[PDB]
C-alpha cells in the first residue's frame, strides 16, 4: 500500500540529470525571469516563478490560468527544453503514464524561508492526466492532504533529484510546501527549484 494514492515516489531519479536540468532553467530564465506572482489576496509569494512550453501557469486580472503568452515579455514562455521533455517522459513512462504530454512546465524557485500555501491543481482541461514534480537543489517539506479543505495533512522530504508523478488520486489532493530552510547545495548554491509538468491544453491541440 502507497503513502499516495496513485501517486509514484522516484527517489534520485534525476539525480544524474540535475545539472543539465538546471543550466536549462537558467536558459530559460534568461528570457521568461523568474518573478513572484500576486496572490488573490494581493499578497507576493515567496515563492519565485516562471514556465517553459506551450503554456505557462499565471496571473490575469483576479484570475489564474495558463497562458501561451509571458505578461512580463509579452513574448511565448521559453520552448520546452530536451532535458525537461526527456526526464518528463521517462518518469511519466516508469509510472504508467507512457501518453502524458506536457504542454507547461511550472519552474518553481524556493530561496530560504519560502513557501507555498495549500492548494490543488484544477486548472488543467484533463485531470485524469498526472503532474510530474521534479526537485533539484535544497531539500524541502511537501504537504498534502485530501480532496477537500481542512483534511489531515501528511508530511514527505522531498529532495534533490526527487521525482514524484502524481497521477490517480494523489493528482487532486491539496499540498503545498513548509518554509526552506537555509542551506547549501553544490548546484543550486542557496535554493531548492521544482519543475511541474503539465498538460494544460486540450486533446484537440495534440492534432
Ligand atoms: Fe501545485
Amino acid at each position: 500500500e502507497p503513502l499516495a494514492a496513485g501517486a509514484v515516489i522516484l527517489r534520485r531519479f534525476a539525480f544524474n540529470a540535475a545539472e543539465q536540468l538546471i543550466r536549462d532553467i537558467n536558459d530559460v530564465a534568461s528570457q521568461s525571469p523568474f518573478r513572484q506572482m500576486v496572490t488573490p489576496g494581493g499578497y507576493t509569494m515567496s515563492v519565485a516563478m516562471t514556465n517553459c512550453g506551450h503554456l505557462g501557469w499565471t496571473t490575469h486580472r483576479q484570475g489564474y490560468l495558463y497562458s501561451p503568452i509571458d505578461p512580463q515579455t509579452n513574448k511565448p514562455w521559453p520552448a520546452m527544453p530536451q532535458s525537461f521533455h526527456n526526464l518528463c517522459q521517462r518518469a511519466a513512462t516508469a509510472a504508467g503514464y507512457p501518453d502524458f504530454q506536457p504542454d507547461a512546465c511550472l519552474i518553481n524557485r524556493y530561496a530560504p524561508g519560502a513557501k507555498l500555501s495549500l492548494h490543488q491543481d484544477k486548472d488543467e482541461p484533463d485531470l485524469r492526466a498526472p503532474i510530474v514534480s521534479v526537485s533539484l537543489g535544497l531539500p524541502a517539506i511537501f504537504q498534502f492532504g485530501g480532496l477537500k479543505r481542512n483534511d489531515p495533512l501528511k508530511r514527505l522530504l522531498l529532495e534533490h533529484g526527487d521525482v514524484v508523478v502524481w497521477g490517480g488520486e494523489s493528482r487532486l489532493f491539496y499540498h503545498g510546501i513548509q518554509p526552506l530552510k537555509a542551506g547549501f547545495h553544490p548546484l543550486t548554491i542557496d535554493c531548492r527549484y521544482n519543475l511541474t509538468f503539465r498538460q494544460a491544453g486540450k486533446k484537440e491541440n495534440l492534432y
